[PDB]
């Protein structure tokens, strides 16, 4: 386990033959209101475009997933709500340890990055038409909706 | 766009203030048979455990997504089938450009990593119980099933 780089949000290490990127864990929030899902878009230099995502971010020191979810929702959309933990996933276990904890937000209230309210059916349609790209969080939100929120 | 490391499956670069990991694109295959989804597990040093995933891998030079999907399915499970492109997603656009193309496989045939046939409902239950972890591909497969394959 030798380190080649220690950065701000990631470290690059070598474990034998494997190249490993250590990354802080993240959270993502699925929120539905009047049939529209709360998506967000922002310039992502890593990909050179703005994919359709849902409110998400890195867990700060001292924070547990639930608290980070509350914070990211408020900072990105100015909203607050009743949060329920759904599930988690490793974004790409073949090279990084980034783990994402997904929550559902209900009873949204305005308490205070482009906010994109859109019907999940439309988001999926646009993507199929090649008009927009998805981040893992955006796709998970869309599929979760079709599976359990209709 | 300065490079700090050029590796086998990834390059570490710096674009101004952003740390960027360039990664080859990938494919993932969702396959259902008799109510069971085709999951796979393998030791993943990046996370120190074996999460529940679906057949997936990197696209090789000269390959398009469909061909890579065919290959990964055959090499990991010894199966072949009729493949249909579903959608794609960026695993974590905040730092890497890894993009995953997801396909559906039908009419599986044996033509020739642990193969784990499991009902998606059971996979979800086990995860909720904290008995197993999910990779993004595994979760996407589970949600896709609940949304469109029941
Ligand atoms: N994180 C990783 N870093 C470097 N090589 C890897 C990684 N994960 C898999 N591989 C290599 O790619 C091949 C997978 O096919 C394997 O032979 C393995 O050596
Ligand atoms: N890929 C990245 N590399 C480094 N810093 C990043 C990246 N993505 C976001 N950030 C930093 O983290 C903060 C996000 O909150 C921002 O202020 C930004 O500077
Ligand atoms: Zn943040
Ligand atoms: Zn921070
Ligand atoms: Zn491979
Ligand atoms: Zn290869």
């Amino acid at each position: 386990r030798t380190y080649l780089y220690r950065g701000r949000i990631l470290n690059l290490a070598l474990e034998g033959r494997y190249e490993i990127v250590e990354h802080k864990p993240a959270v993502a929030v699925i929120a539905l209101r009047e049939g529209r899902m709360l998506f967000v878009r922002q310039m992502r230099p890593a990909v050179g475009l703005a994919p359709l995502e849902i409110p998400a971010g890195l867990i700060e020191p001292g924070e547990d997933p639930l608290e980070a979810a509350r914070r990211e929702l408020a900072e990105q959309t100015g909203l607050s709500g009743d949060l329920t933990y759904l599930f988690s996933y490793f974004v790409s276990p073949g090279f990084t340890d980034e783990k994402t904890h997904v929550f559902l937000a209900e009873n949204l209230k305005e308490v205070e990055i482009e906010v994109v309210w859109m019907r999940p059916e439309e988001a999926l349609e646009r993507h199929q038409r090649g008009e927009v790209e998805f981040s893992a969080t955006g796709l998970v939100g869309v599929l979760y909706y079709h599976a359990f929120l209709r």
